[PDB]
């Protein structure tokens, strides 16, 4: 009973986050076998944020000149690399709580976990979806970058996510851990727009099937619809239009419902027509697009 | 930037879940030290629950009838004992991996992480208030009993919750780690009433506070108001009374905005009065009332 926005344990994550410090600037680093991944702008003093050469500032830097710290210990640097935005630090140490891993560039629509960290130590662990226009709404304050977004597949970690920076609206932007940005996003201090912030309508169609699964069903009505049709009305609200492999990925919640696809469709199109009435579902007074139909299936089954 | 709800690392308590079995039931232990701690419904068939004598149910079972198992191995059960609505089972192994903890019976209104947990493996992590009616909105199915809360205070976990049950109206109720239930609530299977779900009213201004910190200010009115006033609105609406310990308790938050607390009551009171018109604060279409004054400066202020 219940449907919680819910991040995985921590645990694998908290064990392999550290501290790397350049001049004056400190954020987190992702310590993985003997390489600690970060991002590059440790290597910025406040004035070199506005138009960084990143390549004439790291040109100046030396392997002793990053401090990286594993809670009380200092770690040897013997090697340093820039690989797109995050910089690879060689350690003359294996991290021995190192998990199984992986990294995968992750899809818009996607969800994974946020370990929010500071100066190296865990502060608190939250889920974020990849939205359409590759913003995250997490919270970060200063001192946060080097925080990572992972996914747990039974024993192994998938990092997608590396926390760079905010965006004017109060959204949030990072790299894969290849340290290519997700979206059109660069590492300095200027006005970036992200475009419309789409509505994952895949993930809205989830959330309405997880919220019949747990008894509430005021929203499902009389009527059916077509892709087409619903994409009109779509369209108008600034949703993602469903396509067939959507339909195809909402079956097995369709068939634990009996309720057709099309059919919530259009219980969702009068939801964007007519609003809510002052009513909530699952708990919420608006539409939830921050959980993918595998977020309700791993929560709705008891997936460990 | 940003304001989510955020659940604590859970690194430290990962460590310290097992599986308990009796005959077919299988739920969740916490191991600590050289104690394992679990729902004492472990001892019940299907029948049992109904009408459960537990000192009776007890008798019948021997340490060689609870199969505890911490991953992979299996402990040697030494000792049982039932302390009210928990069974204490002394093995013959301490934890390695038993972090610094206390015990703690929380407060209506205080906040704390839940380890949601099958087979005694981790599912998942979110944030729950303890309700004023002794509640909380949880996600939980069939094997999440033993599942527990707790708070971590720099290096040290205070263990609050232990899950036992959902009520009719998909709420959840449990006890602390000595098994006294939070609340009215027995462990065994009626319809069981929680009263009316009274509004969190600090929480809900802390909430407003961290709205106005992270530039959600469209709320904030010309108006004051006074203790006595806003009580009589919060009456109507089922908010707590706002006492000075309250008002005391939000007192650094308002200090930090330089908005006074009965200015942000006056303006508190409108949305009860107007609703939103379809705005949102902080990304939600409601008043949220789950975030203590402590949640709101822990998250503005990066305390790891
Ligand atoms: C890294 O810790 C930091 C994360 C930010 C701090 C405040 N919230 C958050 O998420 N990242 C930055 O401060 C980056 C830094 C690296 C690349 C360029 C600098 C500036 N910056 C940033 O976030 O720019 C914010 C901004 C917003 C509007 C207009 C200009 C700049
Ligand atoms: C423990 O794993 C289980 C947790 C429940 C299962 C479904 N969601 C959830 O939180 N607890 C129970 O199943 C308990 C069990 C122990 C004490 C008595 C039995 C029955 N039960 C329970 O949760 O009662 C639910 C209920 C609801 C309405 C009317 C009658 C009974």
């Amino acid at each position: 009973s219940g449907f919680r926005k819910m991040a995985f344990p921590s645990g694998k994550v908290e064990g392999c986050m550290v501290q790397v410090t350049c001049g004056t600037t400190t954020l987190n680093g992702l310590w993985l076998d003997d390489v600690v991944y970060c991002p590059r702008h440790v290597i910025c003093t406040s004035e070199d944020m506005l138009n960084p050469n990143y390549e004439d500032l790291l040109i100046r830097k030396s392997n002793h000149n990053f401090l990286v710290q594993a809670g009380n210990v200092q770690l040897r640097v013997i090697g340093h690399s820039m690989q797109n935005c995050v910089l690879k630090l060689k350690v003359d140490t294996a991290n021995p709580k190192t998990p199984k891993y992986k990294f995968v560039r992750i899809q818009p629509g996607q969800t994974f976990s946020v370990l929010a960290c500071y100066n190296g130590s865990p502060s608190g662990v939250y889920q974020c979806a990849m939205r359409p226009n590759f913003t995250i709404k997490g919270s970060f304050l200063n001192g946060s970058c080097g925080s990572v977004g992972f996914n747990i597949d039974y024993d192994c970690v998938s990092f997608c996510y590396m926390h760079h920076m905010e965006l004017p609206t109060g959204v949030h932007a990072g790299t894969d851990l290849e340290g290519n940005f997700y979206g059109p996003f660069v590492d300095r201090q200027t006005a970036q727009a992200a475009g419309t912030d789409t509505t994952i309508t895949v993930n809205v169609l989830a959330w309405l099937y997880a919220a019949v699964i747990n008894g509430d069903r005021w929203f499902l009505n009389r009527f059916t619809t077509t892709l087409n049709d619903f994409n009109l009305v779509a369209m108008k609200y600034n949703y993602e239009p469903l396509t067939q492999d959507h339909v195809d990925i909402l079956g097995p919640l369709s068939a634990q419902t009996g309720i057709a696809v099309l059919d919530m469709c259009a219980s969702l199109k009068e939801l964007l027509q007519n609003g809510m009435n002052g009513r909530t579902i699952l708990g919420s007074a608006l539409l939830e697009d921050e959980f993918t139909p595998f977020d309700v299936v791993r929560q709705c089954s008891g997936v460990t």
